[PDB]
């Protein structure tokens, strides 16, 4: 079997992606944020705390003929951007663009940080790394991928997110149409549970490339490229009046700037990103001081190849025994 559905921009900046999924019987669908980087499916529900409900899409599971409540489970989670949700967990029928999984554990919110409040537009997330960051306890449950991966015609799913653009991910198959050249595989550590994978290196906009080994993670569930002190101070370096600013957060810059694109190194291949990709606009309505989309990992701990990154190419998750990432060029 394969899936495929199309997966949207939630505003104008590309912050994030939500993608339809449909839980339970009759369907209830709910708009998720396909999270490469972390394991639980969870939703806003009936049973979230009411005052932490702000315009999403609630999962009722007492509506759902197949619903049934895993009994004794529960679930917290904390993502690296300082949001956390947490609940209990049933099992339901979930089917993503056509491909259907039975028993999933999906995990009701009881409560949700103010983030995910304050987003009316994500109504949960649904994650694809590897099982083993799942956080149900006692029983640690599947990920959606997980469950379906042994109907699938090949066990793997592909990421091809757009630039102020919709995408596409993709269940079972690689759409051969969908990607200019070939995809270059690269391969993957599943140790830290991440699809985790080592760049050959990068390159400043038209500027020569340099070799250097940088290890990180495939995630989509992150805006922003998070690389190392040293190539995001080369970057920024190339635009003029950018700076790193503590009172902002990260690296800014003037909104009257033409960005350098930046090339990464997968294998012996290149992803270009385009400069535009990397504005992410006034870092306040109105401001000329506009925020970069390429910022510095140090104090996270990893690097994270977010959406930034992600969006400039055609994205392999590729779930064999040997789990490997490919990347092509689109």
């Amino acid at each position: 079997s394969t899936g495929s559905a199309t997966t949207t921009p939630i505003d104008s900046l590309d912050d994030a992606y939500i993608t339809p999924v449909q839980i339970g019987t009759p369907a209830q669908t709910l708009n998720l944020d396909f999270d490469t980087g972390s394991s639980d499916l969870w939703v806003f529900s009936s049973e979230t705390t009411a005052s932490e409900v702000d315009g999403q899409t609630i999962y009722t599971p007492s509506k759902s003929t197949t619903a049934k409540l895993l009994s004794g489970a529960t679930w917290s989670i904390s993502y690296g951007d300082g949001s956390s949700s947490s609940g209990d967990v049933y099992t339901d029928t979930v089917s993503v663009g056509g491909l259907t999984v039975t028993g999933q554990a999906v995990e009701s919110a009881k409560k949700v940080s103010s983030s995910f409040t304050e987003d009316s537009t994500i109504d949960g997330l649904l994650g694809l790394a590897f099982s083993t960051l799942n956080t149900v306890s006692p029983t640690q449950q599947k990920t959606f991928f997980d469950n379906a991966k042994a109907s699938l015609d090949s066990p793997v799913f592909t990421a091809d997110l757009g630039y102020h653009a919709p995408g596409t991910y993709n269940f079972g198959f690689i759409d051969t149409t969908a990607y200019t050249g070939s995809i270059t595989y690269t391969a993957v550590s599943t140790k830290q549970g991440f699809w985790e994978w080592t760049s050959t290196g990068y390159a400043v906009g038209s500027g020569t490339f340099k070799s250097t080994s940088i290890d990180g993670i495939a995630d989509t569930g992150t805006t922003l490229l998070y690389l190392p002190a040293t190539v995001v101070s080369a970057y920024w370096a190339q635009v003029s009046g950018a700076k790193s600013s503590s009172s902002v957060g990260g690296y800014v810059f003037p909104c009257s700037a033409t960005l350098p694109s930046f090339t990464f190194g997968v294998g012996s291949a290149r992803i270009v990103i385009p400069g535009d990709y990397i504005d992410f606009g006034p870092i306040s309505t109105g401001s000329s001081s506009c925020f970069g989309g390429i910022q510095s990992s140090a104090g996270i701990g990893i690097n994270i190849f977010g959406d930034v990154a992600l969006k400039a190419a055609f994205v392999v998750f590729n779930g064999a025994t040997t789990p490997t990432l490919g990347f092509a060029s689109k």
